[PDB]
């Protein structure tokens, strides 16, 4: 059923912020791994036909036998598809939810600082997250592959803080790979996933 | 209060099983970093005083302030710290565990594959275990830095598998990365700790 997304990108398109060493095992091999293990966990259910905003938004309603394959290959699925898209080489730092952000924190420095401190404080494996919560913006970060949108909240910025998202460059130096991020953020995209709530 | 142990062999001393750059992040990052974070959360309290195998063990009466720190740094310290123990240069396959493993699992090449399938199953951060419990050994794993000890079982062998303990060398192949440890177990120490039981 699911299938492997296509990158908007070419693997060294965001060097030097994100290596493209990285960018291809880390696509075509976890995120294709993580479809792999989704479709033989959905495969002969009724999960099959849903998308998979669906099945993360209703986990709690996913078989007790299937729900932990569900929930970390369907996470891993949802959660990579959505970081592709909400990367860009030639980000420009404007637009609604920019505008939102100062509004909010006073400034972008201010949200990235906050954001930044929250996602160096996930210990494990997990993600970071701008969300939608009843109108009104907030950063959170979740285990594993959890997403925000199981909760009820409509990500539209997040942040892998797995290590394989950037030990090979950065190793250990978990702030300078957040660092880094904010040069190849889509904000276009978290526009077009905020303006859809 | 707490120091970072000394490795007990050179960096480079496990390859080309474990990558030198890894030993020495590893040790001297990763490692050193719950040290820190474990003197701060305990400086001039009772546990200042304890040793961390007593703190891990009786973690469920930490009180509420510092119980996640202790959890997370004292797991990640007392982790690394029989790591680093249960690895040599000299492995040999023999002794008192090795015969008990031959005894209850048939063969060592059994017990290494429920020992690999399980390591391979733990999603996210976290370790594998071989422990003591009922009079038999069982196989285990956890997650990010909590130790069976907590719950009352003795641990005798554990495996890392957070992503910083074999990506740089083995990427996203962890059963590469299970069938290089074999080769560096240090099955001296794991008699050492089972006769201590
Ligand atoms: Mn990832
Ligand atoms: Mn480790």
């Amino acid at each position: 059923a699911f299938e492997l997304p296509k990158l908007p990108y070419a693997f060294d398109a965001l060097e030097p912020h994100f290596d493209k060493e990285t960018m291809e095992i880390h696509h075509d091999r976890h995120h294709n791994t993580y479809v792999t293990k989704l479709n033989a966990a959905v495969e002969g259910t009724d999960l099959e036909s849903k998308s998979i905003e669906e099945i993360v938004a209703n986990l709690d309603s996913v078989p007790a036998n299937i729900q932990t394959a569900v929930r970390n290959n369907g996470g891993g699925h949802l959660n990579h598809s959505l970081f592709w898209e909400l990367l860009s080489p030639n980000s420009e730092e404007k637009g609604t939810v920019v505008e939102k952000i100062k509004e909010q924190w006073g400034s972008l420095e201010e949200f990235k600082k906050e954001f930044a401190d929250k996602a160096a404080a996930r210990f494990g494996s997990g993600w970071a997250w701008l969300v939608v919560n009843n109108g009104q913006l907030e950063i959170v970060t979740t285990p594993n592959q959890d997403n925000p949108l199981t909760e009820g909240k409509t990500p539209i910025l997040l942040f892998d803080v797995w290590e394989h998202a950037y030990y090979l460059k950065y190793q250990n130096k978990r702030p300078d790979y957040i660092g880094a991020f904010w040069n190849v953020v889509n904000w276009e995209k978290v526009d077009e996933l905020y303006n859809a709530t």
